């Protein structure tokens, strides 16, 4: 589990959101594992706006931010999962590191900020839902 909050918005991975989040949602998008949601209270997190290729991520089955070295954000083919089919998942970004199902949601962060959050794992890799590119979620 875990969310972003940056201003008045709450980042999540789409196959982990709530009914409050259905119930106040701002922007959804299934083949990213993305779902924004408004917030009453502001959120302290900050976006990376960069071309960063190495960062730290938060491991909740290991309790640990481990640094890690990641690809750019591209289209990649994800297996099978009880959320998803196996389909080709955009915006992705792989690195070697320890995940499992329920790390979903830790923030992978650089120097300028939270870069994306954990989607994908498996063997050793760990895979991360961009945000970068959602400069929106600076304003309104
Ligand atoms: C976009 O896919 C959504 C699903 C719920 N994610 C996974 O299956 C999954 N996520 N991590 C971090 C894993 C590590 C090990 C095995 C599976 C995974
Ligand atoms: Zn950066």
């Amino acid at each position: 589990s875990g969310a972003i909050y940056v201003g008045n918005y709450r980042v999540v991975n789409r196959h982990l959101a709530t009914h409050n989040d259905w119930a106040n949602l701002v922007w959804e998008d299934s083949s990213r594992d993305l779902l924004v949601s408004s917030t009453t209270a502001q959120g302290c997190d900050t976006i990376a706006r960069c071309d960063c290729q190495t960062g730290v991520y938060y491991c909740s089955s290991r309790r640990k931010h481990y640094p890690v070295s990641f690809s750019k954000p591209s289209l990649i083919f994800v297996e099978a999962s009880e959320y998803y089919p196996a389909r080709y998942q955009s915006h992705l970004m792989l690195a070697v590191g320890h995940s499992e199902p329920g790390d979903c949601g830790g923030i992978l962060r650089c120097q300028h900020g939270v870069v994306g959050i954990v989607s994908t794992g498996g063997n050793g890799l760990v895979g991360f839902a961009d945000v970068r590119d959602l400069l929106w979620l600076d304003e309104e």
